[PDB]
């Protein structure tokens, strides 16, 4: 029952943290400005159904 | 086959108290796509009797 059950908690919480950490850490570290910015990207898809 | 429910009462408030966890939990998780409302969860009852 808990293999899966605690794991993920602990997956998902700690991510949330340290990501929003991470975004203002450098930036306000830095004097910042913009002449770079966030790159996006998308992932191929497989066949899906329909009967 | 008495004891199925032996385990079982024990298991609402064992689980019961797993379900109310993860919910605050995942209420935090997913917080970098933006903002979030809520989900809840309910019990339930019906007609007449006392004892």
């Amino acid at each position: 029952m808990g293999i899966f059950g605690t794991l993920y908690t602990g997956v998902t919480g700690l991510k949330a943290s340290e990501v929003q950490i991470a975004t203002t850490g450098n930036n306000i570290s830095n004097a910042n400005a913009t002449f770079y910015t966030r790159q996006r990207v998308v992932q191929t898809t497989n066949g899906y159904i329909t009967t």
